């Protein structure tokens, strides 16, 4: 086959290759960068009312430290979130921990965020429908922050996985495919960069099953304790508005980013737009109506 | 452009090419068929148990109907089971036919599956939570078959969308990939042969995400029926264990089916055994108390 010989004549010219620039729209940086700005506000402004709130009867109610815990996710999130907004700025292979750096804190910041509600569900699940003949006595919060850390070192045992076994490798590929079916033949000349890994589809496929799992469990739990205490402590509206928003935000992200490698200002939006939606509707879900009662208190 | 030139004439030295085609060892077709044929004889047998005991208290209180329309649902699911091993016999175009005629069954069978446990489920949350004085009188077993009915109606009409928008066309790519990371050069010459879509992400993901919501809100509907009723009608286990074994299955099987085209065997045999598990177990948690209770009553 001459495709052989051919191989060694574009190789010459294959000495150089393009170096990628930036067509990330500056209005619309500036946009996601003010909406992402405010929902921190919004995050360190519940942070504040945590610590500062730490004696009234609605804190010993909704579990001060899980929600610490969850705040300090969503920060994770939104930082990278703004990380999403780094694209072709730099020519260096920082891109390479770019992405890495990135991926890694969307998933710290889900795992640190939705652990802690699973957590303050299933105390309330064993301490209310468990009032065998063996009192209950205790279940502190350091079993909920050690189930809570399991949960992290899983997720972090995934992640030094496949960052060692295979790295999000930053290439470009100029290729001619001859593309031809039964009675018809074409050939084409396609040439992409993108930075991805191979195998990719399998560690999306551990990291969204591990997830989906416990976004199973979390549902179940939200079920067992749908209907037995107040909103402030019952958690399964938010669990569930969380889950199957995370559900459709991934899904759609993942489709988009996969499929739309050459609409930047899309996938950008897109993906800042879903981060934020889903940070903001567990946070606000989680702690507006602790501010409601709180108000009603005094 | 001087990359053109060679691709032009490479094309034109096309000379008819080749095709490779293979054939599975004739042992482990043999054993998924008689596994399958087990797994029919066990399903038929449920069949013929519920429509000759539909009289008795058990069966009577575990809704003998939707529990047709679940071994209706697996029977589908067997059978597609069975065309997963009638592969590389339709060397014709009925290979599309045939991988589009598989899919679609995969999909009815587990909605058909999945769905009325949900309803029964939903009947049992609405008939052990509704105290109010608007008694509900009777929540008839013609509006499970609706929503079930309805949820068929979706995934038709996803299917209808998948096949004639982007449907499966068997292509046969051989090509040269030259990849620059920006410190070396290679070049490769791969000949590869598939049966895909253009889209093939967006369909996947669009399906098990449907499929996704299901199962979160069959796994709420566990949750709320968790410690309801007896287990020959709570239904909240089998909905769990089919539940992560369906995530667990699909997962693994879409891993195998996409990085391992050149382990034909490997994956047959991976996709017959967790269809067979899936269904099986599910069927088995249905049925197998059912028949416990029936001996132990008479
Ligand atoms: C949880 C599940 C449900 C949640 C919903 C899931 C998704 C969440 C999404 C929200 C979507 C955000 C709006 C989408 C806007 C995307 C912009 C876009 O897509 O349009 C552009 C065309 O205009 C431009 O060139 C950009 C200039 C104007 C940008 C402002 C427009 C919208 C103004 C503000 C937008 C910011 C919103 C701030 C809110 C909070 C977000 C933190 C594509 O151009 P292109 O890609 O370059 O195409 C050409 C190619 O050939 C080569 O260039
Ligand atoms: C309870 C009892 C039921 C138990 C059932 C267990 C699930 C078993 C199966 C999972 C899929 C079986 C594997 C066959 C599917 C892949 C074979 C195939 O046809 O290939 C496809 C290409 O087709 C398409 O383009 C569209 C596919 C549509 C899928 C329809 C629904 C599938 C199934 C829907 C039913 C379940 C939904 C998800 C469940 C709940 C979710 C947890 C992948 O493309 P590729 O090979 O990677 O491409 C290589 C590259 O070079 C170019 O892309
Ligand atoms: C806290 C409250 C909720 C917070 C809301 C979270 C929103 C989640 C949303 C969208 C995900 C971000 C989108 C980026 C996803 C990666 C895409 C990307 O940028 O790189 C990819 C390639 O990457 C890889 O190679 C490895 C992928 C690593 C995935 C693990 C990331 C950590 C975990 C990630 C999930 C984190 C959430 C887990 C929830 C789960 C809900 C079910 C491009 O692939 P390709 O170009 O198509 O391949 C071309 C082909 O030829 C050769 O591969
Ligand atoms: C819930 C259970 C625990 C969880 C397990 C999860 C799934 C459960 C079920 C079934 C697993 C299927 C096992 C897969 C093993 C077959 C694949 C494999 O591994 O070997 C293949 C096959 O080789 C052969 O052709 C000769 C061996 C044939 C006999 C296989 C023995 C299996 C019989 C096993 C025991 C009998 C059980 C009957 C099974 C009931 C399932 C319904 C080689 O691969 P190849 O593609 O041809 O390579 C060539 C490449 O280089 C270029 O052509
Ligand atoms: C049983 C469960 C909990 C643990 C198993 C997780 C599986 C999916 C993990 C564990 C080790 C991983 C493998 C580690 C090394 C490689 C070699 C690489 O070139 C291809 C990916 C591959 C093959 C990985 C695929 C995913 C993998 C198989
Ligand atoms: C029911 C919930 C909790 C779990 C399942 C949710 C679904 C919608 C999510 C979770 C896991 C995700 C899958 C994980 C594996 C992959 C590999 C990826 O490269 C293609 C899509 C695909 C197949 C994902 C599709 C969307 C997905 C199936
Ligand atoms: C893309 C669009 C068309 C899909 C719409 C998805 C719909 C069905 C989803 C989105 C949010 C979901 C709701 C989120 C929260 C709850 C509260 C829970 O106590 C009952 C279920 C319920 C009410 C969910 C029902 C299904 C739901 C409405
Ligand atoms: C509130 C509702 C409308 C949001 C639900 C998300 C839907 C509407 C979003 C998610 C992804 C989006 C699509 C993503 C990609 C494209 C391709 C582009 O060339 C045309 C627009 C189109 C088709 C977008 C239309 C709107 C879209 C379908
Ligand atoms: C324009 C888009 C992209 C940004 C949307 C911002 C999101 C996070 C905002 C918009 C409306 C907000 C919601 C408005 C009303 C309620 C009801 C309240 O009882 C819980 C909080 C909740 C659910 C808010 C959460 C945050 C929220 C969902
Ligand atoms: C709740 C209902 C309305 C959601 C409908 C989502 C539909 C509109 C989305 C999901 C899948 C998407 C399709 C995926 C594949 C294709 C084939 C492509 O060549 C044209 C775009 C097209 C046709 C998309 C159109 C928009 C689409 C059909
Ligand atoms: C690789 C490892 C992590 C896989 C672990 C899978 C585990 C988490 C799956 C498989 C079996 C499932 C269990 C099956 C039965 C029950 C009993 C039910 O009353 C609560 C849910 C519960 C407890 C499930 C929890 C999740 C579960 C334990
Ligand atoms: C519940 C848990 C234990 C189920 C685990 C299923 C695992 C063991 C199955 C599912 C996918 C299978 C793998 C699919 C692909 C490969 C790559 C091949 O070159 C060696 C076999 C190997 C490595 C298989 C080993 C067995 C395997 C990993
Ligand atoms: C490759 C194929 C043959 C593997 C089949 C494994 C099957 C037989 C295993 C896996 C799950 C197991 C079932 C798990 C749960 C139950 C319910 C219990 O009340 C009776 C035992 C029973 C019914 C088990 C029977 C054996 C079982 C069905």
């Amino acid at each position: 086959r001459p495709l052989h010989d051919l191989c060694k004549t574009t190789i010459t010219s294959s000495h150089h290759s393009s170096k990628t620039i930036s067509s990330l729209s500056p209005v619309l940086l500036g946009i996601v960068w003010t909406f992402l700005s405010c929902g921190l506000l919004l995050i360190l402004f519940f942070l504040a009312f945590t610590i500062h709130c730490r004696k009234n009867r609605i804190v010993k109610m909704s579990s001060p430290n899980l929600n610490i815990v969850t705040l300090l996710g969503s920060c994770l999130t939104y930082s990278s979130a703004y990380l999403f907004g780094i694209q072709d700025v730099l020519v260096g292979s920082s891109m390479e921990t770019l992405i890495q750096t990135r991926l890694s804190m969307l998933c710290i910041g889900t795992s640190l965020v939705f652990g802690p509600i699973l957590g303050k569900s299933w105390r309330l699940y064993k301490v209310f429908t468990q009032r065998v003949p063996d009192k209950r006595v205790i279940i502190k919060d350091l079993q909920l922050l050690g189930l809570v850390a399991a949960l992290l070192m899983a997720d972090v045992i995934l992640l030094m996985t496949w960052v060692l076994t295979d790295p999000i490798q930053c290439l470009q590929i100029l290729s001619v495919s001859m593309t031809v079916t039964g009675k018809d033949v074409s050939c084409t000349s396609t040439s992409t960069h993108f930075c991805a890994s191979r195998y990719s589809d399998v560690w999306i496929a551990l990291i969204w099953g591990c997830k989906g799992l416990l976004l199973l469990y979390g549902a179940y739990l939200a079920g067992l304790t749908g209907h037995v205490s107040s909103p402030p402590v019952n958690q399964s509206l938010t669990i569930m508005v969380g889950v199957n928003l995370l559900v459709l935000a991934a899904g759609l992200l993942f489709v988009v980013t996969r499929y739309l490698h050459s609409w930047p200002n899309l996938v950008f939006g897109l993906t800042s737009g879903g981060i934020f939606v889903c940070t903001t509707t567990i946070n606000c879900f989680i702690f507006i109506p602790q501010l409601k009662q709180w108000k009603a208190f005094e």
